[PDB]
Protein backbone atom coordinates (compact mmCIF):
# COMPACT_ATOMS: atom_id res chain seq x y z
CA UNK A 1 0.00 0.00 0.00
CA UNK A 2 2.96 2.07 0.92
CA UNK A 3 1.47 4.26 3.27
CA UNK A 4 -0.23 1.68 5.21
CA UNK A 5 3.79 0.13 5.42
CA UNK A 6 5.25 3.16 6.62
CA UNK A 7 2.59 3.54 9.10
CA UNK A 8 2.82 -0.42 10.15
CA UNK A 9 6.97 -0.51 10.78
CA UNK A 10 6.46 3.30 12.37
CA UNK A 11 5.38 1.01 15.69
CA UNK A 12 6.89 -2.24 17.61
CA UNK A 13 4.89 -5.31 15.83
CA UNK A 14 5.65 -8.21 17.98
CA UNK A 15 3.68 -8.68 21.50
CA UNK A 16 5.89 -9.34 24.47
CA UNK A 17 6.68 -13.32 24.34
CA UNK A 18 4.49 -14.49 27.48
CA UNK A 19 1.38 -13.03 26.10
CA UNK A 20 -1.19 -15.65 25.05
CA UNK A 21 -0.73 -18.04 21.96
CA UNK A 22 -1.35 -16.96 18.70
CA UNK A 23 -0.54 -13.26 19.21
CA UNK A 24 1.82 -11.64 16.80
CA UNK A 25 5.57 -12.73 17.29
CA UNK A 26 4.12 -15.63 19.22
CA UNK A 27 2.85 -17.96 16.23
CA UNK A 28 2.44 -21.73 16.15
CA UNK A 29 3.51 -23.52 13.33
CA UNK A 30 -0.06 -23.86 11.50
CA UNK A 31 -1.11 -20.57 13.36
CA UNK A 32 1.15 -19.23 11.23
CA UNK A 33 -0.26 -21.39 8.29
CA UNK A 34 -4.00 -20.55 9.02
CA UNK A 35 -3.09 -16.91 9.18
CA UNK A 36 -1.74 -16.86 5.83
CA UNK A 37 -4.52 -18.93 4.15
CA UNK A 38 -6.80 -16.52 5.87
CA UNK A 39 -5.11 -13.61 3.64
CA UNK A 40 -5.24 -15.40 0.68
CA UNK A 41 -8.92 -16.55 1.10
CA UNK A 42 -9.37 -12.01 2.16
CA UNK A 43 -7.47 -11.05 -0.67
CA UNK A 44 -9.39 -13.52 -3.55
CA UNK A 45 -12.73 -11.75 -2.12
CA UNK A 46 -11.25 -8.96 -3.34
CA UNK A 47 -10.42 -6.88 0.72
CA UNK A 48 -7.72 -4.49 0.32
CA UNK A 49 -7.35 -2.97 3.85
CA UNK A 50 -6.66 -4.27 7.56
CA UNK A 51 -5.21 -7.37 5.74
CA UNK A 52 -2.19 -6.65 8.76
CA UNK A 53 -0.89 -9.51 10.91
CA UNK A 54 -2.78 -8.45 13.79
CA UNK A 55 -6.07 -7.47 12.52
CA UNK A 56 -6.59 -10.97 10.97
CA UNK A 57 -4.74 -13.11 14.05
CA UNK A 58 -7.51 -11.12 16.52
CA UNK A 59 -10.42 -12.08 13.83
CA UNK A 60 -8.38 -15.83 14.00
CA UNK A 61 -8.22 -16.23 17.81
CA UNK A 62 -12.07 -14.81 18.20
CA UNK A 63 -12.82 -17.79 16.35
CA UNK A 64 -10.47 -20.33 17.56
CA UNK A 65 -8.57 -20.26 14.56
CA UNK A 66 -11.42 -21.73 12.32
CA UNK A 67 -9.63 -20.15 9.31
CA UNK A 68 -13.56 -19.85 7.91
CA UNK A 69 -15.34 -18.72 10.85
CA UNK A 70 -12.65 -16.20 11.08
CA UNK A 71 -13.69 -15.54 7.42
CA UNK A 72 -17.04 -14.88 7.98
CA UNK A 73 -16.71 -13.17 11.23
CA UNK A 74 -13.85 -10.36 9.25
CA UNK A 75 -16.66 -10.04 6.14
CA UNK A 76 -19.31 -9.43 7.99
CA UNK A 77 -17.27 -6.52 9.62
CA UNK A 78 -16.27 -4.84 6.58
CA UNK A 79 -19.65 -5.20 5.76
CA UNK A 80 -20.86 -3.17 9.00
CA UNK A 81 -18.09 -0.36 8.12
CA UNK A 82 -19.45 0.18 4.97
CA UNK A 83 -23.46 0.43 6.11
CA UNK A 84 -22.11 2.58 9.16
CA UNK A 85 -19.92 4.83 7.64
CA UNK A 86 -16.95 3.84 10.14
CA UNK A 87 -14.17 4.37 7.67
CA UNK A 88 -14.80 7.96 7.38
CA UNK A 89 -16.63 8.42 10.85
CA UNK A 90 -13.30 10.81 12.15
CA UNK A 91 -14.59 13.36 9.85
CA UNK A 92 -17.75 13.13 9.46
CA UNK A 93 -19.30 12.52 13.25
CA UNK A 94 -18.76 16.01 15.64
CA UNK A 95 -19.89 15.49 19.07
CA UNK A 96 -20.52 18.88 20.09
CA UNK A 97 -22.74 18.04 22.48
CA UNK A 98 -20.18 16.69 24.60
CA UNK A 99 -18.83 19.16 27.14
CA UNK A 100 -22.84 19.73 28.03
CA UNK A 101 -23.59 15.91 28.45
CA UNK A 102 -20.23 14.40 30.03
CA UNK A 103 -21.33 14.61 33.58
CA UNK A 104 -24.59 12.11 32.72
CA UNK A 105 -22.03 9.33 31.45
CA UNK A 106 -18.49 10.02 32.36
CA UNK A 107 -16.21 8.25 29.49
CA UNK A 108 -12.98 9.21 29.05
CA UNK A 109 -9.04 7.59 28.46
CA UNK A 110 -6.18 8.45 30.90
CA UNK A 111 -2.74 7.00 30.71
CA UNK A 112 -1.59 3.65 30.61
CA UNK A 113 -1.61 0.58 32.58
CA UNK A 114 2.06 -1.74 33.31
CA UNK A 115 1.72 -3.65 30.15
CA UNK A 116 1.17 -0.48 28.12
CA UNK A 117 -2.27 -0.48 27.44
CA UNK A 118 -4.23 2.67 27.43
CA UNK A 119 -6.54 3.04 30.36
CA UNK A 120 -10.52 3.58 29.76
CA UNK A 121 -12.61 5.12 32.21
CA UNK A 122 -16.82 4.26 32.75
CA UNK A 123 -18.77 5.93 35.76
CA UNK A 124 -21.98 4.19 34.87
CA UNK A 125 -22.88 3.92 38.37
CA UNK A 126 -23.72 8.09 37.66
CA UNK A 127 -25.22 7.46 34.38
CA UNK A 128 -28.47 9.77 34.15
CA UNK A 129 -29.95 9.37 30.80
CA UNK A 130 -33.10 10.97 31.79
CA UNK A 131 -31.07 13.94 31.38
CA UNK A 132 -28.54 13.10 28.67
CA UNK A 133 -32.22 12.11 26.60
CA UNK A 134 -32.73 16.35 26.41
CA UNK A 135 -29.63 16.54 24.52
CA UNK A 136 -28.35 13.46 22.60
CA UNK A 137 -29.55 10.58 21.72
CA UNK A 138 -28.83 6.69 22.03
CA UNK A 139 -27.86 6.48 18.53
CA UNK A 140 -25.21 9.56 18.93
CA UNK A 141 -23.46 7.88 21.72
CA UNK A 142 -22.89 4.80 19.99
CA UNK A 143 -21.63 6.86 17.02
CA UNK A 144 -19.06 9.00 19.46
CA UNK A 145 -18.37 5.09 20.87
CA UNK A 146 -17.49 3.81 17.75
CA UNK A 147 -15.45 7.53 17.39
CA UNK A 148 -13.54 6.79 20.08
CA UNK A 149 -12.44 2.77 19.02
CA UNK A 150 -11.45 4.10 15.73
CA UNK A 151 -9.29 6.83 17.47
CA UNK A 152 -8.33 3.91 19.95
CA UNK A 153 -7.48 1.96 16.56
CA UNK A 154 -5.70 4.56 14.25
CA UNK A 155 -4.00 6.61 17.52
CA UNK A 156 -3.65 5.90 20.75
CA UNK A 157 -2.59 1.73 20.09
CA UNK A 158 0.14 3.07 17.83
CA UNK A 159 1.39 5.20 20.14
CA UNK A 160 1.36 3.10 23.22
CA UNK A 161 3.40 0.60 21.24
CA UNK A 162 6.07 2.98 20.75
CA UNK A 163 5.76 4.34 24.79
CA UNK A 164 5.86 -0.05 25.65
CA UNK A 165 8.38 -1.06 23.25
CA UNK A 166 6.14 -3.93 22.05
CA UNK A 167 3.22 -4.45 20.09
CA UNK A 168 -0.25 -2.80 22.35
CA UNK A 169 -3.41 -4.25 20.62
CA UNK A 170 -6.04 -4.10 23.91
CA UNK A 171 -6.83 -1.45 26.77
CA UNK A 172 -7.31 -1.94 30.49
CA UNK A 173 -11.14 -1.03 31.13
CA UNK A 174 -12.10 0.09 34.63
CA UNK A 175 -15.71 0.03 35.08
CA UNK A 176 -17.26 2.13 38.19
CA UNK A 177 -21.03 1.30 39.54
CA UNK A 178 -20.54 3.46 42.17
CA UNK A 179 -24.16 4.54 42.43
CA UNK A 180 -25.98 2.26 40.09
CA UNK A 181 -29.57 1.10 41.41
CA UNK A 182 -31.66 -1.80 39.63
CA UNK A 183 -33.25 1.59 38.18
CA UNK A 184 -30.68 2.92 36.33
CA UNK A 185 -29.00 -0.50 35.50
CA UNK A 186 -32.33 -1.34 33.39
CA UNK A 187 -32.30 2.34 31.61
CA UNK A 188 -28.10 1.90 30.78
CA UNK A 189 -28.97 -1.70 29.80
CA UNK A 190 -29.81 -1.26 25.96
CA UNK A 191 -26.22 0.86 25.52
CA UNK A 192 -24.37 -1.77 27.07
CA UNK A 193 -25.92 -4.03 24.83
CA UNK A 194 -25.58 -2.55 21.95
CA UNK A 195 -22.22 -1.26 22.57
CA UNK A 196 -20.99 -4.71 23.94
CA UNK A 197 -22.31 -6.08 20.04
CA UNK A 198 -19.97 -3.45 18.66
CA UNK A 199 -17.36 -4.52 21.00
CA UNK A 200 -17.35 -8.14 20.31
CA UNK A 201 -18.50 -8.46 16.71
CA UNK A 202 -16.15 -5.70 15.18
CA UNK A 203 -13.57 -5.04 17.64
CA UNK A 204 -12.93 -8.54 18.74
CA UNK A 205 -9.97 -9.05 21.00
CA UNK A 206 -9.28 -5.70 22.31
CA UNK A 207 -10.44 -6.17 25.69
CA UNK A 208 -7.30 -6.81 27.42
CA UNK A 209 -8.27 -6.37 30.81
CA UNK A 210 -11.59 -5.10 32.59
CA UNK A 211 -12.11 -3.93 36.04
CA UNK A 212 -15.65 -3.57 37.68
CA UNK A 213 -15.22 -1.48 40.88
CA UNK A 214 -17.33 -0.46 43.55
CA UNK A 215 -19.80 -3.15 42.55
CA UNK A 216 -22.78 -4.12 44.59
CA UNK A 217 -22.48 -6.87 47.55
CA UNK A 218 -25.16 -9.28 45.36
CA UNK A 219 -23.04 -8.59 41.83
CA UNK A 220 -19.49 -8.90 43.59
CA UNK A 221 -20.76 -12.34 45.98
CA UNK A 222 -22.02 -13.58 42.16
CA UNK A 223 -18.43 -13.52 40.93
CA UNK A 224 -16.48 -14.62 43.90
CA UNK A 225 -18.40 -18.01 44.04
CA UNK A 226 -18.38 -18.90 40.24
CA UNK A 227 -14.25 -17.64 39.99
CA UNK A 228 -13.57 -21.59 40.13
CA UNK A 229 -15.07 -22.11 37.20
CA UNK A 230 -14.25 -19.92 34.80
CA UNK A 231 -10.91 -20.66 32.35
CA UNK A 232 -8.05 -19.20 33.77
CA UNK A 233 -7.68 -17.09 30.41
CA UNK A 234 -10.82 -15.18 31.71
CA UNK A 235 -9.89 -15.01 35.26
CA UNK A 236 -6.73 -13.18 34.54
CA UNK A 237 -8.70 -10.63 32.28
CA UNK A 238 -11.66 -9.60 34.37
CA UNK A 239 -12.08 -8.23 37.83
CA UNK A 240 -15.39 -7.43 39.94
CA UNK A 241 -14.45 -5.71 42.74
CA UNK A 242 -16.30 -3.85 46.06
CA UNK A 243 -14.91 -0.75 47.99
CA UNK A 244 -11.75 -1.15 48.07
CA UNK A 245 -10.30 -1.64 45.24
CA UNK A 246 -7.07 0.37 45.15
CA UNK A 247 -4.67 -1.85 45.62
CA UNK A 248 -5.80 -4.14 43.07
CA UNK A 249 -6.00 -1.29 40.91
CA UNK A 250 -2.49 0.11 41.94
CA UNK A 251 -0.89 -4.16 40.92
CA UNK A 252 -1.93 -3.14 37.41
CA UNK A 253 -1.52 0.67 37.22
CA UNK A 254 1.52 2.79 37.87
CA UNK A 255 0.36 5.23 40.87
CA UNK A 256 1.60 8.40 38.53
CA UNK A 257 -0.75 7.06 35.80
CA UNK A 258 -4.25 6.12 37.95
CA UNK A 259 -6.37 9.72 38.66
CA UNK A 260 -6.21 10.79 42.12
CA UNK A 261 -9.76 9.89 42.66
CA UNK A 262 -9.36 5.84 42.13
CA UNK A 263 -6.36 5.96 44.49
CA UNK A 264 -3.49 7.52 42.57
CA UNK A 265 -1.69 10.69 42.11
CA UNK A 266 -2.26 11.69 38.19
CA UNK A 267 -4.14 14.99 38.41
CA UNK A 268 -5.63 17.06 35.70
CA UNK A 269 -6.65 20.84 35.76
CA UNK A 270 -10.35 20.32 36.93
CA UNK A 271 -10.57 23.71 35.84
CA UNK A 272 -10.76 23.25 32.06
CA UNK A 273 -13.07 20.32 33.64
CA UNK A 274 -10.41 18.17 33.13
CA UNK A 275 -11.25 14.27 33.61
CA UNK A 276 -14.24 14.05 32.18
CA UNK A 277 -12.92 16.07 29.15
CA UNK A 278 -9.05 15.39 28.99
CA UNK A 279 -7.73 12.59 26.50
CA UNK A 280 -4.10 12.40 28.34
CA UNK A 281 -2.04 9.98 27.38
CA UNK A 282 1.43 8.73 24.78
CA UNK A 283 -0.87 9.55 22.16
CA UNK A 284 -0.50 12.97 23.22
CA UNK A 285 3.29 13.29 23.52
CA UNK A 286 5.26 14.10 20.11
CA UNK A 287 7.85 11.32 20.80
CA UNK A 288 5.53 8.72 20.44
CA UNK A 289 3.49 10.20 17.38
CA UNK A 290 4.12 8.43 14.20
CA UNK A 291 3.28 9.50 10.74
CA UNK A 292 -0.37 9.55 11.23
CA UNK A 293 0.15 12.27 13.41
CA UNK A 294 -1.95 13.67 16.35
CA UNK A 295 -5.37 12.11 16.79
CA UNK A 296 -8.30 14.53 16.82
CA UNK A 297 -10.07 16.41 19.68
O1 LIG B 1 -14.05 -4.77 23.94
C1 LIG B 1 -13.83 -3.63 24.32
C2 LIG B 1 -13.15 -2.75 23.33
C3 LIG B 1 -13.70 -2.63 22.04
C4 LIG B 1 -13.04 -1.83 21.10
C5 LIG B 1 -11.85 -1.18 21.42
BR1 LIG B 1 -10.94 -0.10 20.14
C6 LIG B 1 -11.33 -1.33 22.70
N1 LIG B 1 -10.15 -0.69 23.07
O2 LIG B 1 -8.90 -1.29 22.83
O3 LIG B 1 -10.25 0.40 23.64
C7 LIG B 1 -11.97 -2.11 23.65
N2 LIG B 1 -14.17 -3.22 25.55
C8 LIG B 1 -14.64 -4.17 26.55
C9 LIG B 1 -16.13 -3.91 26.75
N3 LIG B 1 -16.44 -2.47 26.79
C10 LIG B 1 -17.68 -2.01 27.29
C11 LIG B 1 -18.81 -2.69 26.85
C12 LIG B 1 -20.08 -2.27 27.23
C13 LIG B 1 -20.22 -1.16 28.06
C14 LIG B 1 -19.11 -0.46 28.50
C15 LIG B 1 -17.84 -0.88 28.11
F1 LIG B 1 -16.83 -0.15 28.59
C16 LIG B 1 -15.60 -1.44 26.16
C17 LIG B 1 -14.14 -1.86 26.03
Amino acid sequence: TQQEKEFLESYPQNCPPDALPGTPGNLDSAQEKALAELRKLLEDAGFIERLDDSTLLRFLRARKFDVQLAKEMFENCEKWRKDYGTDTILQDFHYDEKPLIAKFYPQYYHKTDKDGRPVYFEELGAVNLHEMNKVTSEERMLKNLVWEYESVVQYRLPACSRAAGHLVETSCTIMDLKGISISSAYSVMSYVREASYISQNYYPERMGKFYIINAPFGFSTAFRLFKPFLDPVTVSKIFILGSSYQKELLKQIPAENLPVKFGGKSEVDESKGGLYLSDIGPWRDPKYIGPEGEAPE
